[PDB]
């Protein structure tokens, strides 16, 4: 009929159709299901996948390139993973493919972000286990995870490249000052600039903005003039044009669910707050996808503090923002 409510799912789009997989609610959602939303008509459609179906997961990182889907990472019932999957959505019953990649993969983690640039999928940050061996960057343990679970976890500032020409992992030699290790940040790509805003680190949910030059591997920090959005994690950051990123929702340091929306103007280096009718619908750990008609499609996520699991208000609403 319609997709069940969920948080921490993935959603990717080609501008017409939005593909939704995974997430959890109050147990993980069925791993074989793939929900497809038509951005032009508003109808959903459920299909069942086969092949090397990934385990049902929260916090995975997914992209849609040339109508083929790539999925990295996430948290399943036995923990975090660093496996890589692809799902060709061009043609026949769709088959997931686990890709045995070459090179040193990233550590097993979730709640990260990715930038697409030509043949490269570029992943940044996240939360998961200590890397099996030293990795270019820094890993910072989360104290609370030691006593809660068998395997402690922590945040990282790693940058990894999966080159789709050969499916080989590598780490670029970056210059500049990289952002601190973080998870639940939001990543967005415009041209050769890989933007990242916000995220959780230590005891803070941050408000800084940075971009990585995807042609020179140089980190730059952006300091916009005037009023800026409150620091947050579990928010969405979506390119809406060559010159504007759309920001919505999330979760403050003081654990307040957010319903504000902003546009970040790249050319002017300025934030502009966006009026919308969903002020009473804060979401965090939702997804957001841009349509070819200048809209942003938000789905799922939780309306309150999802860390109180027995009171968590997960959603299956579609919120349309006209930009
Ligand atoms: C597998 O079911 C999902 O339910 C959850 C939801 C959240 C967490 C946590 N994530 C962190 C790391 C972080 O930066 N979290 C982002 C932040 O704190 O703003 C600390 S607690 C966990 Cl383990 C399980």
């Amino acid at each position: 009929a319609c997709p069940a409510e969920r948080s921490g799912h993935v959603a990717v789009s080609d501008g017409r159709h939005m593909f939704v997989w995974g997430g959890y609610k109050s147990f993980y959602l069925p791993r074989e299901e793939l929900w497809i939303y038509n951005m032009e008509t508003g109808r959903w459609k459920k299909i069942n996948t086969e092949g090397d179906v990934p385990p049902s997961m929260s916090g995975s990182c997914a992209v849609c390139v040339d109508r083929v889907l790539y999925l990295f990472g996430g948290h399943h019932s036995r923990g975090n993973t660093n496996k890589f999957y692809m799902l060709d959505s061009r043609s026949r019953v769709l088959q997931w493919e686990r890709i045995d990649c070459q090179g040193i993969p990233p550590s097993s983690k979730d709640k990260l972000g990715v930038w697409v640039y030509k043949n490269k999928l570029i992943f940044f940050g996240g939360y998961g286990y200590l890397p099996e061996d030293k990795v270019l960057g820094t890993f910072e343990f989360d104290e609370t995870s030691f006593w809660n679970s068998s395997h402690p976890r922590g945040w990282n500032d790693h940058v990894h490249i999966l080159d789709t020409e050969t499916f080989t992992w590598s780490q670029p030699i970056t210059t500049g000052k990289a952002p601190s290790p973080r998870a639940a940040h939001a990543c967005a790509t415009v041209g050769n600039r890989g933007f990242v805003f916000g995220g959780r680190y230590r005891d803070a949910r941050m408000n800084d903005l940075h971009y990585l030059n995807l042609d020179t591997w140089e980190w730059n920090e952006l300091i916009p003039q005037g009023i800026c959005p409150v620091g947050r994690s579990w928010h969405s950051l979506t390119p809406v044009s060559s010159d504007h990123l759309f920001l919505f929702g999330g979760f403050t340091t003081d654990k307040q669910p957010l319903s504000d929306a902003w546009t970040y103007c790249i050319s002017k280096n300025e934030w502009i707050q966006f009026n919308h009718p969903y002020t009473e619908k804060p979401r965090l750990w939702h997804t957001a996808c841009a349509s070819d008609e200048g809209e942003v499609i938000v789905f799922g996520g939780c309306a309150n503090n999802l860390l109180v699991h027995h009171r968590a208000a997960h959603s299956n609403e579609i919120l349309i923002f006209s930009v």
